[PDB]
C-alpha cells in the first residue's frame, strides 16, 4: 500500500491543498457580495467558478486521497459512480467558466461600446447556467474506484479542455495584441501586462494540460507512468486552489476589498 509515514504525508499535502481551496474560492464569495465595488454583472462568473472549486475540494480530493493512499474503496458502486462523475463535472464547470470569464473578458474589449448593452446581470445569469448544464451533460452523457469508452473518453477531454484552452489562448492573444497596440507607465505598463496575462494563461496550461495530455495519449495508448500520472491528476485539482487568486489578485478593486475583510 503505503509507507504510513509517507500516508501522513500525502494526507497533509492534501487538506492543506483543501484548506487553500476553501479558502480563497470562499473569500471570492464574500467578496463579491460584500464590496460596493464588485456588484458588476461580469462578476458572477468568478462566484459558480468559486462554488466550483469549493465544490470539487470538499467532495472529489478527500475520496481521490483514499482511493490513492488505501489502495481500495471503500465505498461500492454508491458513491463510486458518484464520485468519477462528479470529478468530471466540477473540473468540466471550472475549465469551462475559465472559458467563459475569458471570453466575456474580450468582447468586452473588441466589441467595447456595443457589449455593455449586452451584458445586462440576466445575460450572465443565463451564461453561468448554461456552462453549468455543459458542464453536467458531459459528465453523465446518458475494488478499484478507477475510471472506465475510448470514442467517449476523447470527445470528453478535447470539450472539456482542449476546447476551452484553445478559445482562452487566442483570447489572450488577440488581448496582448490589442493591449501592447495602445502603447504604440514607463516600461513597466507593459512589463506587468506581459506577467499579468502570462501566468493567467500559463497557469491553465501547467496545471490542466498535462493531465489531459497524457490521459488522450493513454486513451490512444501510449504509456504514460502509472506514476508521473498520479502527479498530473493532483496536479489539477491543485489548480482550482489557484484559479481563485489568478483571477482576483490582478484587480486593485478585489485587493482593496480583501484588505477590509482581513485587515
Ligand atoms: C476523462 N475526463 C474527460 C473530461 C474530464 C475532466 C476532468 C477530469 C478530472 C480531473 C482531475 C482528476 N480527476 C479527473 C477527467 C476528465
Amino acid at each position: 500500500p503505503y509507507s504510513l509515514q509517507v500516508t501522513l504525508t500525502l494526507v497533509c499535502l492534501a487538506g492543506l491543498l483543501m484548506l487553500l481551496t476553501v479558502f480563497g474560492n470562499v473569500l471570492v464569495i464574500i467578496a463579491v457580495f460584500t464590496s460596493r465595488a464588485l456588484k458588476a454583472p461580469q462578476n458572477l462568473f468568478l462566484v459558480s467558478l468559486a462554488s466550483a472549486d469549493i465544490l470539487v475540494a470538499t467532495l472529489v480530493i478527500p475520496f481521490s486521497l483514499a482511493n490513492e493512499v488505501m489502495g481500495y474503496w471503500y465505498f461500492g458502486k454508491a458513491w463510486c459512480e458518484i464520485y468519477l462523475a462528479l470529478d468530471v463535472l466540477f473540473c468540466t464547470s471550472s475549465i469551462v467558466h475559465l472559458c467563459a470569464i475569458s471570453l466575456d473578458r474580450y468582447w468586452s474589449i473588441t466589441q467595447a461600446i456595443e457589449y455593455n448593452l449586452k451584458r445586462t446581470p440576466r445575460r450572465i445569469k443565463a451564461i453561468i447556467i448554461t456552462v453549468w448544464v455543459i458542464s453536467a451533460v458531459i459528465s453523465f452523457p446518458p475494488p478499484r474506484c478507477e475510471i472506465n469508452q475510448k470514442w467517449y473518453v476523447i470527445s470528453s477531454c478535447i470539450g472539456s479542455f482542449f476546447a476551452p484552452c484553445l478559445i482562452m489562448i487566442l483570447v489572450y492573444v488577440r488581448i496582448y495584441q490589442i493591449a501592447k497596440r495602445r502603447t504604440r507607465g514607463r516600461q513597466n505598463r507593459e512589463k506587468r501586462f506581459t506577467f499579468v496575462l502570462a501566468v493567467v494563461i500559463g497557469v491553465f496550461v501547467v496545471c490542466w494540460f498535462p493531465f489531459f495530455f497524457t490521459y488522450t495519449l493513454t486513451a490512444v495508448g501510449c504509456s504514460v507512468p502509472r506514476t508521473l500520472f498520479k502527479f498530473f491528476f493532483w496536479f489539477g485539482y491543485c489548480n482550482s486552489s489557484l484559479n481563485p487568486v489568478i483571477y482576483t489578485i490582478f484587480n486593485h478593486d478585489f485587493r482593496r476589498a480583501f484588505k477590509k475583510i482581513l485587515c
